[PDB]
């Protein structure tokens, strides 16, 4: 039952997120120019904004580095953007730090080991259905869409309705 | 049964679509050159000729804005490219006025929040089924195929066959 | 039962194609710079130079006109490349006359309307599970794998099979 | 039952494997300015390191030949790189001599013809469900993941566990 997520993501103030695998379909694609790409998802772009817009920070923590991340924060206001940094947890403590805020008070998705102990320590956790199953083991919870397919719009949805915003935000489009 | 939407369709004299997760998948595509990239479905273009072909106008209304979208546009004769604009119904309205056309006549298929009031207030509002639940709850039909794989030429063909169009369009490849 | 439809391939002399929707999965993909990208599939290479290497004169008659579709057919040996032709038919008639062939010695695979007097007319025609229900009530076989994903590479087994090629070829990788 | 693979991985030194269709998706990938593009799956990367770490020789042997191939295996420490080799088996056993090693230390993947006989003369031999029925009949193991989807992410697992060197590589995350 819902209510025991809404619980956990009651007193978030930080949504942070893995890139490959969550904001992607975990595709890596490079071509013969030496010219590197990825895909983002338009409904997860919608459901940051809205979290964001409820007053959430918002986050990113990859393993990998490129200038798609850059842009793709850039244009949703993604504030803080880790890259080429594998230990996640370290990351996100050291943001709790220069806010002044509580793991507790942070969520964090992921879908490989990198992820596992972000997504075990954070105060909601969440993975996908292609995440490696140790991640999935330890997280709070596994969304029903994939990652680059609605994964991200799914948990700021969820987050939304645990803070009473997400009815509001969709009142102003009817 | 399918009567209930034909009489939908049948006095459409505009047919408007949102772009990401109607005409593309929903995919937004960035590189380390910064370039965009975005993918149409090629049975869409020939269903969207059909339309076209029987005498009516075609429009695009997208939050976003590129290239990719004018020249998509320009080959199929999508005539009227209305780009950053998240407000689709006042677009719809403002489109309406210019042509002398009544909402009744149009017809708009949107897949997420922005498209919710331009697909409930137009004559035949459609949605897809990775649509956002808000803006399904309130369309006229759900297409079977989903965004950049047919929704769009599905659409096309409900408007055709409603204003007894489709048949004939056919026998011209037999 | 398959026998009926060797009945139809065993005289093949010529295979041409459709391009998108066949040899591609249908996107038409364009990027900020203005270029074009198209997305084909290793499985059917292989499978066309196997029909290919038994003797089967291989062609492509598409719609649309590009580079990428030169390119591709360059590198496997599709050795009649008609672009820009949506009257698949004219076309095929055209190569059955510069080849000394007659149109029961061509097999013809289409996804569409241009593509349904082609499949019909040609000794054997052939369209795909995404193809639109007038090309597919036309055709002798519709594929199991979808196009761009070995609806191809399926079709040049098929006709090999026919022909008692198959198994010969395979030999020669054990 | 999984004890009768473990005892084929058992004893694996190297592990080669086959780019389009394994590490890819299938797709090849051309654009209108001349340019080429592959798409690789990153949790196969992060399984391929674990391979690696635990002390396994990576090789590709693919039948084409490209920069992001090249690219790809640089970042993961693939660190034989045959390109342009369609004759796999000869490939391998090339690799065996120079490294002073056995083809039953050697594990390969690989989804289509030129790759049955390395698939079958292998140590341990796999493919994958979109393989072609040849090399998938001649497998040692068929992964439940397909090809530029964690199939490669599955081997190495697989002969981690095999190897006991799995459940120590997880711990490190934990
Ligand atoms: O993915 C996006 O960039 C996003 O979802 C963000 C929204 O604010 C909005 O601009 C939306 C467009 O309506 C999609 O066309 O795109
Ligand atoms: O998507 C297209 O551009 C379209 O469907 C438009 C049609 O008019 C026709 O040109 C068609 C080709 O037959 C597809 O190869 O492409
Ligand atoms: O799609 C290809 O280019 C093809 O299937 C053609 C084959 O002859 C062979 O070169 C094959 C490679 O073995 C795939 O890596 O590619
Ligand atoms: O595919 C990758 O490059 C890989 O899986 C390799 C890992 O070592 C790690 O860098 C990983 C990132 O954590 C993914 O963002 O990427
Ligand atoms: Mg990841
Ligand atoms: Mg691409
Ligand atoms: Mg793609
Ligand atoms: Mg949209
Ligand atoms: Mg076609
Ligand atoms: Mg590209
Ligand atoms: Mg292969």
């Amino acid at each position: 039952h819902m209510n025991e997520i809404y619980q956990k993501a009651k007193h978030i103030k930080l949504f942070a997120m893995d890139v490959d695998g969550i904001l992607s379909d975990g595709q890596i694609i490079y071509n013969s120019e030496g010219t590197e790409t990825k895909a983002f998802y338009v409904q997860d772009g919608l459901g940051l904004q809205a979290l964001k817009q409820s007053g959430i920070i918002l986050a990113i923590i990859t393993g990998r580095s490129s200038a798609m991340v850059d842009r793709r924060a850039k244009e949703l206001g993604i504030s803080h953007i880790i890259q080429g940094q594998d230990d996640k947890l370290t990351a996100l403590v050291g943001l709790t730090k220069k806010l002044g805020i509580e793991l507790s008070h942070c969520a964090y998705i992921g879908d490989d080991l990198p992820d596992l102990k972000a997504v075990r320590e954070a105060g909601f956790g969440i993975s996908v259905p292609n995440g490696c199953e140790q991640t999935r083991a330890v997280s709070d919870y596994i969304t029903t869409k994939t990652g680059g397919n609605g994964a991200v719009r799914e948990v700021c949805e969820l987050i939304l309705k645990a803070q009473n915003n997400f009815d509001a935000f969709i009142a102003t489009f009817q």
